[PDB]
């Protein structure tokens, strides 16, 4: 009749084999290997690095959850769900579940949540020896993979941010923590007379240059490698913070906003774009954001924030909330000017 | 399926924050703390060992999943779900989720699942320094907590074992690997005429002696400390194996069946009570059993087995599979006898 069984509900929540069965199978590329059709375990185990027995058993669980079909014993075919796990797929989940990549690799922190509760700080260092940014920097290939994954998210959100802000009284925009520059590229091409500056890590900006630095919009952008905890390049009236504040704890997220305020001068405008948490939660939107927030606590030192917490940071960095809007999709867009 | 529906369902499957939030919060005793009613985070944080902000954010994820209530910001209260996580509770799930206890401790092995596909064998040693049995033996407190947690699963299935078998042909049963012996005890007083023996480790059985060795059932039961891989005690005409084979890789599980086949002699019984995996997809619990099988692979060297995986193992010990009937509660029961006859 209805969904009233508290015991069953608890069984849904406590499963930890399924999420790591899932991640592992994506890492070993089984969605790709079965995309064509039914494949028996001997074959799937050979191509990936796997023991046939173990893989049979891991796929059996995931087949009980509808990720794979098993029409006979030890043969596994594709489903609507496995389509979404393929590299092939337009909006693929692969970069977020692949343990080769840095994003899913950070989910190994889940086992250290107790220490995270004791110290109130991140546990990426406890899992891997160094905290997230340090070891993404010491392993460039991991850093490149991080940047490529983030570029997939940015690419979806770009056209919306470009439209979502007013660019009339803006002559030079700085994308601070802008990744490969997917958002800035859109802003500039949408507004032919804008100057741009991509500020990020050196190999990140350089990979961004290769991608679109030759294009019409690329010509009107300086690709400036560096750190946004230091002083920023001068002469930007607008600074753009698209999904960077939630990576950082309160003192560090503050320091970024200070450097952005410093960079834009008085009556300069710092433009923030995040998904913000909302007190009286809701269904799938708020639950997903609360999950993501624990990823921020464990991997990074960060946090998803409400509008009012964002306001407490802006006030301590000589800024004030001007115009809060929202993209027809849920991404909120806040413009901040200077005080006095 | 179609894209968005598939997408929704995948999000449920991929979530690793929730199940560790849940285990963290159970380890800290937050369900006990809110049993009386709403508590502020300040008090929860103070009474757990926790930073308030860290705990708050953990609790609001679990709030959106229905484990706790949050009626105003930063206050958390009990639910039907949290009631089941109290130590207090009769059907309590705390021992399966408390990371200070041995069961949930094993769940940390999930992060090394790729290594387990690489080699095939367990990764408890990779995670903790020793394989599951050896650091359970090296930490007496975990050893008792394991036996207390296994006795709770024994408690809910012992009635079904007694009525599920025919004890008429039996004189002296021996519950091999039987734990504290909740399955033997319910067997010995539901059948007054029988004798008993409980083989497990010495502190496991001496604790079982303290629990019910004084009772009327316990007077007829020899509480023997030992190892079921070595020669079993002499003079039983049946051996009982209640959820003991799924802990062991084929080769160790074989050795256990041989000692059971040897101990009873010809015209004896080896009675096996296990949850068996089905080739199709059962329902429900094939999902749950496939979940458990992955724990058995990662933590222990073990496996959930089909009837025929059992048949092969009993076969190689000179046993055949006789009667195969199933409990209402879903447990398969099989009487094994000597392979070759008359
Ligand atoms: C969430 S990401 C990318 C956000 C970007 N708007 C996007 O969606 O592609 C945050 C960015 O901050 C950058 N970052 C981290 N620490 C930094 C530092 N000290 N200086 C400059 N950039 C940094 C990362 O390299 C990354 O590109
Ligand atoms: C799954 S449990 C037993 C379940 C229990 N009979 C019940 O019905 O709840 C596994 C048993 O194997 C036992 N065990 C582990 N190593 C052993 C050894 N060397 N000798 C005897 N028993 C051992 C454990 O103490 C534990 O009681």
């Amino acid at each position: 009749m209805a969904d009233d069984d508290a015991f069953v509900h608890l069984l849904r929540l406590k499963d930890t084999m399924t999420p790591w069965a899932l991640r592992a199978v994506v890492t070993l590329g089984v969605p790709d290997l079965v995309a064509e059709g039914e494949k028996d375990v001997s074959e799937l185990a050979q191509r990936s690095g796997a023991v046939p027995d173990a893989l049979r058993r891991v796929l059996r669980l995931l087949a009980r959850r509808g990720v794979f079909t098993e029409p006979r014993p030890a043969v596994f075919g594709p489903t609507g769900l496995s389509r979404l796990l393929q590299s092939d797929h337009p909006r693929s989940m692969r970069p977020w579940l692949d343990l080769e990549g840095p994003v899913a690799r950070g989910d190994r922190t889940c086992v250290h949540i107790l220490e995270a509760l004791r110290t109130g700080g991140p546990v990426h260092e406890r899992t891997y020896g160094r905290p997230v940014w340090e070891d993404l920097a010491a392993r460039p290939a991991l850093g490149a993979a991080f940047d490529a994954a983030m570029a997939q998210r940015a690419s979806w959100i770009a056209g919306d941010v470009a439209a979502g802000f007013d660019w009339s009284a803006v002559r030079h925009v700085m994308d601070v923590g802008g990744g490969t520059g997917g958002v800035l590229a859109e802003v500039l091409r949408a507004r032919p007379g804008l100057k741009g500056t991509l500020l990020d890590r050196a190999p990140t900006v350089a990979a961004g240059r290769e991608a679109w630095g030759a294009s019409e919009a690329g010509q009107r952008c300086t690709f400036s490698g560096g750190s946004f905890f230091d002083t920023l390049p001068s002469g930007a009236d607008a600074c753009l913070l698209v999904n960077v504040l939630h990576d950082w704890a309160d003192e560090h997220a503050l320091a970024v906003l200070r450097r952005c305020a410093e960079a834009v001068g008085p009556r300069g405008r710092v433009l923030i774009a995040e998904h913000l948490v909302e007190e009286g939660a809701g269904g799938p939107g708020a639950a997903g954001l609360a999950e993501l927030d624990l990823v921020m606590m464990l991997v990074y030192g960060g946090r998803e924030r409400r509008l009012d917490e964002l306001a407490d940071l802006a006030g301590k960095a000589g800024l004030r909330i001007g115009d809060v809007s929202m993209t027809p999709r849920g991404l909120s867009l806040v413009v901040c000017e200077a005080e006095t």
